[PDB]
């Protein structure tokens, strides 16, 4: 019997220039049990606790202030806030890569949805797949 | 309403009213106790022997560098019924500062790991220079232990 | 629980390279070819940390990566990935985690770039659950 938890694992589109823009329709990304994708947000469909996730890379050739955030927000549907569950900021300055990896246990409402963002596209890297995804898993 | 999982797991945050300090709580938006785990005195307190994952971020934030030498620290340790003193099971060690007389640096530390422990453990995690601490905004420091 | 489950564990003991000693194996995982195998279709947590250090910095330039892999039983797929660049001791850990759909027999493997690197205590490992 397929579990039937609530999961995504989505990923990051390497030519969405200016954006961290999450897809679902890849190989090896999923939304199952319910999970949306609307408005580049996770859309959770039933109460509990859920671990969730994200990894960004960011790369640059040199160093010319730099500083690299990366973070995951909850809006619960009752309260109607943006708030940040998981979130880092590094200042890294040949090329250089700094990976940001998030990742958390939390109690999650029907209808929250989930964000994860950061503040320079334009230093992502795309080399290889698997370097920039965002997902959940129901516990 | 699908059925829980019973395993114990938490995720407390920095206290970000306790300026100069490093104060869990659970007693704060998105951060949790479940199936067992306390938070007593500053330390998370395990309910069962098991594996867990056992892991930690904190930011470190400093505008510029300062005449003395930085050195960050951040551990994560262990306090079992049967030894009842502090063993590190996982530390890291950062030196910010490689400024002629200001740029903001920051220095995220994380620690993660699986291992066995035992029922009645108390588990800390500690830094050495609160007063580098950044939270000025919410995700940004905590400690959680998850039951495998 | 019945569910396929692993964690396995590098040997501190071997000589440059990332060798994985069983740490868990049940319900039908197995450890073969140093990779970790499939033993029924569904929805997997695959996770895995490894760390690395070194004395000062050297003239080439280090990058480390640490990757892992999907075999299709069906072909090797990056999963889950990423990068370093370190450049007085050092020390970088590289952490990976998410939910995949599998397929019975798929092999996963866990490998990096500079074995040469790491550093040997609860936090170099790699492991799946069955959901
Ligand atoms: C780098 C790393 N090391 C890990 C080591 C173990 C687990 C893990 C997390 C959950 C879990 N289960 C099975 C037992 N009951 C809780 C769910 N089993 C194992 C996750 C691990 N991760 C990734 C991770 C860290 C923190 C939160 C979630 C994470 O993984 C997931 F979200 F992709």
């Amino acid at each position: 019997t397929p579990s039937d938890k609530p999961v995504a694992h989505v990923v990051a589109n390497p030519q969405a220039e200016g954006q961290l823009q999450w897809l679902n329709r890849r190989a090896n990304a999923l939304l199952a049990n319910g999970v949306e994708l609307r408005d580049n947000q996770l859309v959770v469909p039933s109460e509990g606790l859920y671990l969730i996730y994200s990894q960004v890379l960011f790369k640059g050739q040199g160093c010319p202030h730099v500083l690299l955030t990366h973070t995951i927000s909850r809006i619960a549907v009752s309260y109607q806030t943006k708030v940040n569950l998981l979130s880092a900021i590094k200042s890294p300055c040949k090329p250089w890569y700094e990976p940001i990896y998030l990742g958390g246990v939390f109690q999650l409402e029907k209808g929250d949805r989930l964000s994860a963002e950061i503040n320079r596209p334009d230093y992502l890297d795309f080399a290889e797949s698997g370097q920039v995804y965002f997902g959940i898993i129901a516990l």
